[PDB]
């Protein structure tokens, strides 16, 4: 791995602001491996959670907030366009509303914001991958 | 312009990190354009700067650092392969030692660290250009 993992980097997000995480899942995926982003409002692990998303690849994403301490209602989909063995390149676009996930360049989700991005202070990057690269785009 | 300018983007550096800004100059050569670049302590302008950068175009470099608010000793360079009314791409690479500075590609100095670059917390863009895109990589 370029970067160690879990990989946790200070960020300041906006509008407008991208992150793009390259990365290799670690196992196949007859070996069920994950890839876990966490949008964290502090360095804190404990700190809540803006934007958590959490890919069972070949399988389906889920992905949930973290408010006062207390998950929300999860949410889903089977769209999970990675493929066995090859790295990846996930994006992350913060909109006025919502996060759009791109995995690919393919868009297969929009997760509504339930507190302003401008909140997150650390992205986290964890489980089961090798990362290549982390950047912070605007 | 894609960003506006001065454009202030709070940060957090580490060796490894590399700062890529794309933009074009605003003027031609023949009108004098500079662009400036400072690695702020802080998000107040008055901060001390690890490292300031300001390119007269089509002439040559200026680097200093600003330090208990008294500018340090500068330092210069004539290699400045920024191109006519073109986009540029310029990258500041963190290393252990310096900041090595990149022009389209083109390696043109390293600026030795005076304070560790983990206590950049600010990068102003600034002066005469229309900024496409900055990043923050990893």
């Amino acid at each position: 791995s370029s970067l160690p993992v879990p990989y946790k980097l200070p960020v300041s997000l906006s509008v407008g602001s991208c992150v793009i995480i390259k990365g290799t899942p670690i196992h196949s995926f007859i070996n069920d491996p994950q890839l876990q982003v966490d949008f964290y409002t502090d360095m804190d692990e404990d700190s809540d959670i803006a934007f958590h998303f959490r890919v069972h690849f070949g399988n389906h994403v889920v992905m949930n907030r973290r408010e006062f301490g207390i998950w929300m209602l999860e949410e889903t989909t089977d769209y999970v366009p990675f493929e066995d063995g090859k790295q990846f390149e996930l994006c992350i676009y913060v909109h006025y509303n919502e996060y759009e996930i791109k995995v690919n360049g393919i868009r297969i989700y929009g997760f509504v914001h339930r507190i302003p991005p401008s909140f997150v202070k650390m992205v986290q990057v964890s489980r089961d991958i090798s990362l290549t690269s982390v950047c912070v785009c605007n």
